[PDB]
């Protein structure tokens, strides 16, 4: 019953720039970018932030640029595991740094990053 | 950035809408949400966006769950203070929209959860 | 309606079940969940349903992650007072199911989280 934090990031996939065709292709695109930026930060701080990535669409007003029925998006989540990181604040600052880097590399005008309290049970 | 997020789980009612794939039912729910969100936005100036995800929900087959699980859609959202000036009013709007979604999807039941969250919005 | 939700993340072990697509992985994991949930329901009269979502999980390639991520499934659920009287007993049941799922999926590790939530159930 370790009290910790989870994050959730939502990003567009910018098909106008990366020209991905399917949701598997955009999932792999975002996953590859996260894999690179997470490793780069891990080399600097010894904190590796893994991410679960999920296909999704995001529904907003068509006048703001949303396609009918929703924009293709990826949801990234993760959770601070005390077996891997000993400082929750540093982990949180790392997630924020990665979220801003993801926004930049995905060429997104906006991005959301949330933190939620969670109780993590890790079975090994 | 302390705020609220919601999560709604809905069936896709294949027998009523006659969709044939997870992608089609995702777009069905997306279109319904897009319409009810716009309709409410016109009445109150509050627009509730939703992230929608494909899913399968597993429960007891004795209660009607299909062998391979029920095709469902998960909808989530979060109150951003840049777009809504009162979180409680936003929460009440989400509840209203969830009940509308339940009715439009012809669902017998629906869950709508609220979770405390800290939102960081980069622009 | 203050309560708890769970989230479990599991690998899908394509190298033990010979599967490929994400829809096929949802069906494999959903079938396992149906069976273990029913088994626990018979013992405790607590049935834990699950919403299952397709995903990939990104971690260091040096630790065995494929480039761009490993195929995974995310399972979530929520304790509903209409179906369970004691949230502590529900939580212990979820933990038992999570450990059983880890074994059935032949996974070296598994995460199970509990998050405070406010559930609105419309029926
Ligand atoms: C789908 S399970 C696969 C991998 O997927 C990641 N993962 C699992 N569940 C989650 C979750 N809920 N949210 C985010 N990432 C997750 C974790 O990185 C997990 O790694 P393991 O715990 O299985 O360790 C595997 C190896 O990798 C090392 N390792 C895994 N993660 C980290 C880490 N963050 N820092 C340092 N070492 C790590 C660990 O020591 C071990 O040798
Ligand atoms: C995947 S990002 C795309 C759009 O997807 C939606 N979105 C992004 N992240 C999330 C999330 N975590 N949960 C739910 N919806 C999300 C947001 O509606 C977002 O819009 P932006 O923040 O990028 O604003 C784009 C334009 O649209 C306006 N706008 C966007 N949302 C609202 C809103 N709710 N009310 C009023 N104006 C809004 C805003 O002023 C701007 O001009
Ligand atoms: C996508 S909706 C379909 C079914 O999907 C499951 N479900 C719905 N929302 C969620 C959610 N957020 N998380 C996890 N599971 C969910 C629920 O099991 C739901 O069942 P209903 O509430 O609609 O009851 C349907 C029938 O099944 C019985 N039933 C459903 N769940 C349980 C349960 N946990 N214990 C006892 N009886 C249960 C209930 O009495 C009724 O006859």
């Amino acid at each position: 019953m370790g009290k910790t934090l989870r994050f959730e990031i939502v990003s567009g996939v910018n098909k106008g720039y990366f020209h991905t065709n399917s949701q598997s292709e955009s999932l792999d695109l975002v996953g590859g970018i996260w894999q690179k930026i997470a490793k780069e930060e891990f080399e600097k701080s010894n904190i590796y932030v893994s991410a679960v990535i999920k296909p999704s669409k995001t529904v907003y007003n068509q006048e703001w640029g949303c396609p009918e029925n929703g924009e293709e998006t990826v949801v990234l989540t993760g959770v601070a595991n005390e077996e891997f990181v000993d400082d929750i604040e540093k982990w949180k600052d790392t997630v924020i740094k990665l979220a801003k880097e993801l926004k930049n590399q995905m060429k997104q005008s906006t991005l959301t990053c949330e933190f939620i309290e969670t109780e993590l049970h890790y079975f090994k």
